[PDB]
Protein backbone atom coordinates (compact mmCIF):
# COMPACT_ATOMS: atom_id res chain seq x y z
CA UNK A 1 0.00 0.00 0.00
CA UNK A 2 0.89 3.72 -0.71
CA UNK A 3 4.59 4.91 -0.97
CA UNK A 4 5.30 5.56 2.78
CA UNK A 5 4.47 1.93 3.84
CA UNK A 6 6.99 -0.99 4.17
CA UNK A 7 6.46 -2.68 0.76
CA UNK A 8 7.39 0.39 -1.35
CA UNK A 9 10.40 1.25 0.85
CA UNK A 10 11.58 -2.40 0.88
CA UNK A 11 11.40 -2.43 -2.94
CA UNK A 12 13.60 0.75 -2.98
CA UNK A 13 16.19 -0.72 -0.59
CA UNK A 14 16.12 -4.01 -2.60
CA UNK A 15 16.71 -2.20 -5.91
CA UNK A 16 19.60 -0.23 -4.46
CA UNK A 17 21.24 -3.45 -3.25
CA UNK A 18 20.81 -5.14 -6.67
CA UNK A 19 22.44 -1.99 -8.26
CA UNK A 20 25.47 -2.06 -5.90
CA UNK A 21 25.79 -5.87 -6.29
CA UNK A 22 25.61 -5.60 -10.12
CA UNK A 23 22.60 -7.97 -10.31
CA UNK A 24 19.57 -5.95 -11.62
CA UNK A 25 16.51 -8.20 -12.03
CA UNK A 26 15.08 -8.83 -15.55
CA UNK A 27 11.46 -7.72 -15.96
CA UNK A 28 10.42 -4.16 -17.01
CA UNK A 29 13.17 -2.63 -14.83
CA UNK A 30 12.97 -0.33 -11.81
CA UNK A 31 10.53 2.59 -11.24
CA UNK A 32 11.41 6.28 -12.07
CA UNK A 33 11.66 6.86 -8.27
CA UNK A 34 14.17 3.96 -7.94
CA UNK A 35 16.24 5.09 -10.98
CA UNK A 36 16.65 8.66 -9.51
CA UNK A 37 17.47 7.33 -6.00
CA UNK A 38 20.14 4.92 -7.40
CA UNK A 39 22.00 7.65 -9.28
CA UNK A 40 21.98 10.13 -6.28
CA UNK A 41 22.64 7.54 -3.50
CA UNK A 42 25.60 6.05 -5.48
CA UNK A 43 27.19 9.49 -5.93
CA UNK A 44 26.97 9.93 -2.09
CA UNK A 45 28.30 6.38 -1.34
CA UNK A 46 31.40 7.07 -3.49
CA UNK A 47 32.10 10.22 -1.45
CA UNK A 48 31.46 8.47 1.93
CA UNK A 49 33.87 5.63 0.99
CA UNK A 50 36.65 8.11 0.06
CA UNK A 51 35.98 10.14 3.24
CA UNK A 52 36.19 7.00 5.47
CA UNK A 53 38.96 4.93 3.76
CA UNK A 54 40.73 4.26 7.11
CA UNK A 55 37.53 3.63 9.20
CA UNK A 56 36.10 1.20 6.58
CA UNK A 57 39.40 -0.73 6.31
CA UNK A 58 39.25 -1.42 10.10
CA UNK A 59 35.87 -3.09 10.67
CA UNK A 60 34.95 -6.54 9.33
CA UNK A 61 31.29 -7.33 8.51
CA UNK A 62 31.11 -11.10 8.93
CA UNK A 63 27.32 -11.41 9.44
CA UNK A 64 23.85 -9.81 9.15
CA UNK A 65 23.90 -9.20 12.95
CA UNK A 66 27.25 -7.33 12.80
CA UNK A 67 25.94 -5.28 9.81
CA UNK A 68 22.83 -4.32 11.82
CA UNK A 69 24.96 -3.23 14.80
CA UNK A 70 27.20 -1.14 12.45
CA UNK A 71 24.15 0.38 10.70
CA UNK A 72 22.75 1.28 14.18
CA UNK A 73 25.95 3.17 15.14
CA UNK A 74 25.79 5.02 11.79
CA UNK A 75 22.08 5.95 12.10
CA UNK A 76 22.54 7.12 15.72
CA UNK A 77 25.49 9.34 14.74
CA UNK A 78 23.86 10.60 11.46
CA UNK A 79 20.66 11.68 13.27
CA UNK A 80 22.20 12.62 16.69
CA UNK A 81 21.12 16.27 16.31
CA UNK A 82 17.44 15.23 15.77
CA UNK A 83 16.92 16.82 12.31
CA UNK A 84 15.60 14.96 9.19
CA UNK A 85 16.20 16.10 5.57
CA UNK A 86 16.26 14.39 2.11
CA UNK A 87 20.09 14.40 2.09
CA UNK A 88 20.10 12.34 5.29
CA UNK A 89 17.57 9.84 3.89
CA UNK A 90 19.77 9.50 0.73
CA UNK A 91 22.70 8.82 3.16
CA UNK A 92 20.77 5.79 4.63
CA UNK A 93 20.83 4.06 1.20
CA UNK A 94 24.55 4.97 0.71
CA UNK A 95 25.37 3.19 4.03
CA UNK A 96 23.30 0.06 3.07
CA UNK A 97 25.38 -0.06 -0.17
CA UNK A 98 28.66 0.08 1.75
CA UNK A 99 27.45 -2.62 4.17
CA UNK A 100 26.48 -5.04 1.39
CA UNK A 101 29.90 -4.56 -0.29
CA UNK A 102 31.73 -5.41 2.97
CA UNK A 103 29.39 -8.36 3.68
CA UNK A 104 30.07 -9.84 0.22
CA UNK A 105 33.85 -9.64 0.85
CA UNK A 106 33.86 -10.50 4.62
CA UNK A 107 30.86 -12.81 5.42
CA UNK A 108 32.73 -15.82 6.99
CA UNK A 109 29.94 -18.20 5.88
CA UNK A 110 28.63 -16.55 2.68
CA UNK A 111 24.94 -16.70 1.88
CA UNK A 112 23.34 -15.12 -1.21
CA UNK A 113 20.04 -15.14 0.77
CA UNK A 114 21.32 -12.44 3.19
CA UNK A 115 21.15 -9.23 1.01
CA UNK A 116 17.34 -9.35 1.55
CA UNK A 117 18.02 -9.12 5.33
CA UNK A 118 20.01 -5.85 5.06
CA UNK A 119 17.25 -4.32 2.83
CA UNK A 120 14.68 -5.39 5.46
CA UNK A 121 16.23 -3.60 8.44
CA UNK A 122 17.05 -0.53 6.25
CA UNK A 123 13.33 -0.29 5.30
CA UNK A 124 12.42 -0.93 8.97
CA UNK A 125 14.55 2.03 10.09
CA UNK A 126 13.29 4.34 7.29
CA UNK A 127 9.61 3.57 7.99
CA UNK A 128 9.76 3.72 11.82
CA UNK A 129 12.11 6.72 12.17
CA UNK A 130 11.52 8.84 9.01
CA UNK A 131 8.18 7.59 7.59
CA UNK A 132 6.12 10.48 9.03
CA UNK A 133 8.46 13.20 7.63
CA UNK A 134 8.54 11.55 4.15
CA UNK A 135 4.71 11.44 3.83
CA UNK A 136 4.37 15.03 5.22
CA UNK A 137 6.90 16.23 2.60
CA UNK A 138 5.31 14.70 -0.54
CA UNK A 139 6.33 11.07 -0.22
CA UNK A 140 8.71 9.61 -2.82
CA UNK A 141 6.89 10.66 -6.02
CA UNK A 142 6.03 14.30 -5.00
CA UNK A 143 8.87 14.81 -2.47
CA UNK A 144 12.01 12.84 -3.25
CA UNK A 145 11.58 12.65 -7.05
CA UNK A 146 10.61 16.33 -7.45
CA UNK A 147 13.68 17.46 -5.53
CA UNK A 148 16.30 15.07 -7.06
CA UNK A 149 15.05 14.28 -10.62
CA UNK A 150 17.08 15.67 -13.59
CA UNK A 151 16.24 19.36 -14.21
C1 LIG B 1 35.30 3.65 11.90
C2 LIG B 1 34.44 2.63 12.62
C3 LIG B 1 33.25 3.25 13.32
O1 LIG B 1 33.37 3.79 14.41
N1 LIG B 1 32.04 3.15 12.72
C4 LIG B 1 31.49 1.82 12.51
C5 LIG B 1 31.11 1.53 11.08
C6 LIG B 1 32.09 1.31 10.12
C7 LIG B 1 31.75 1.06 8.80
C8 LIG B 1 30.42 1.04 8.44
CL1 LIG B 1 29.99 0.79 6.78
C9 LIG B 1 29.43 1.24 9.37
C10 LIG B 1 29.79 1.50 10.68
C11 LIG B 1 31.26 4.27 12.28
C12 LIG B 1 31.66 5.00 11.16
C13 LIG B 1 30.92 6.09 10.75
C14 LIG B 1 29.78 6.47 11.45
O2 LIG B 1 29.00 7.57 11.16
C15 LIG B 1 28.93 8.05 9.79
C16 LIG B 1 29.86 9.22 9.53
C17 LIG B 1 29.07 10.43 10.08
C18 LIG B 1 27.59 10.03 10.01
N2 LIG B 1 26.89 10.93 9.08
C19 LIG B 1 27.55 8.59 9.46
C20 LIG B 1 29.38 5.74 12.56
C21 LIG B 1 30.12 4.65 12.97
Amino acid sequence: MTDCEFGYIYRLAQDYLQCVLQIPQPGSGPSKTSRVLQNVAFSVQKEVEKNLKSCLDNVNVVSVDTARTLFNQVMEKEFEDGIINWGRIVTIFAFEGILIKKLLRQQIAPDVDTYKEISYFVAEFIMNNTGEWIRQNGGWENGFVKKFEPK
